[PDB]
């Protein structure tokens, strides 16, 4: 059964829901993006509409083989009317197709639903900015004060001078990096860019990255692994075992690996800067966890709430426990006395 976070009043609409079967009075599933947690439960065989942006719904119908009469794409920045009521989808700067949504209630009642999302002040000059919202469902994954981490540009910039510092002191080395889903593709592309190469994938992988309307892309990637120093591997092969068989596989071409972990965020983020960053090593391979994150800090949580001012606020993450969510609004009601709303 369908929590009730997941349903929007006034409304037939659910957002992220369609691991409940048929939910009662559901006249449009809308998605915010492609990520499993989220699309558990679609497949070839669902028959409702779906609403969702242009690369969730390429997503949709080549990785899922949703139908394509049943996958609703929007544009993003535009009013639409479903079902009649009116939406806008906005960028929720998490990964590729990923969006928040706006209803407007046929009350009065405005209500955004952030998705998953990385707040950022570029935010405080979208479509927001021009009316009041009285509820948020709000993305609440790190919404404590020890979670802290840099922003993806310094992170980016950490890991293209590690490769590249690697392989120019030694040419004969490899660079692999770790994936599990859509989302951090700037890590693997910003190091391949600095080497000169292309990224090196299964076809599985490749496909998924030919769903995501990305610039030049075929300029960028290939399956081709034999001339590609840049591979991507599962998350779960970034180990020294998982590296030291794929080394193998290289035919003699390589003798050094050095990979790359995004993790979000770790606790060696509560002593060290990212400049400070070491890797574990054994023998000709080493691996750096790297803090590349898609969803708010901390502060960039607050500030964001703090000049959105909503009425009432509905996590959406971390509800399963009585002391996360006696946390969660503890911080809420500090936010609202501190910016006096
Ligand atoms: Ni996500």
């Amino acid at each position: 059964t369908c929590p009730f976070y997941k349903k929007i009043p006034g409304t037939g609409f659910t957002v992220d829901a369609f691991q409940y079967g048929v939910v009662e009075g559901c006249t449009a599933y809308f998605l915010t993006h492609f990520h499993s947690d989220h699309y558990a439960g679609l497949s070839k065989h669902f028959t409702f509409p779906v609403y969702c942006s242009e690369i969730t719904g390429n997503l949709l119908k080549n990785k899922l083989h949703v139908q394509e009469q049943y996958i609703h794409p929007l544009p993003l920045d535009t009013e639409c009317i479903v079902n009649g009521v009116k939406v806008v989808l906005l960028d929720a700067n998490h990964c590729p197709g990923a969006v928040m949504i706006l209803f407007y209630l046929p009350n009065g009642t405005v209500i955004l639903h952030t998705g998953d999302f990385r707040a950022d002040p570029s935010m405080e000059r979208s479509l927001l900015a021009d009316q009041k919202v009285h509820m948020l469902y709000l993305d609440t994954t790190y919404c404590s004060p020890e979670y802290t981490f840099p922003s993806q540009q310094e992170v980016i910039r950490f890991a293209i001078n590690t490769a590249f510092e690697a392989v120019t002191l030694n040419p004969h080395a490899l660079v692999v990096c770790g994936t599990y889903s859509i989302g951090k593709e700037k890590v693997f592309l910003a190091i391949a860019d600095v080497l000169g190469s292309k990224v090196g994938m299964s076809q599985e992988k490749y496909k998924t990255l030919q769903c995501l309307n990305i610039p030049e892309i075929n300029s960028l990637i290939t399956t081709d692994m034999c001339s590609s120093l840049v591979h991507l591997l599962p998350m779960m092969q970034i180990n020294f075992k998982g590296l030291q068989s794929h080394l193998k596989k290289c035919g003699g071409k390589y003798n050094q690996i050095l990979a790359f972990r995004p993790t979000g965020w770790t606790h060696s983020n509560k002593f060290t800067r990212i400049a400070d960053v070491i890797p574990q090593t054994k023998g000709n391979i080493s691996i750096y966890g790297i803090p590349y994150s898609e969803h708010s800090s901390y502060l960039e949580m607050k500030r964001f709430v703090q000049w959105l001012k909503p009425q009432k606020i509905i996590p959406t993450v971390n509800v399963g426990t009585w002391k996360s969510r006696s946390t969660m609004e503890k911080y809420f009601r500090e936010w609202k006395l501190e910016a006096g709303y």
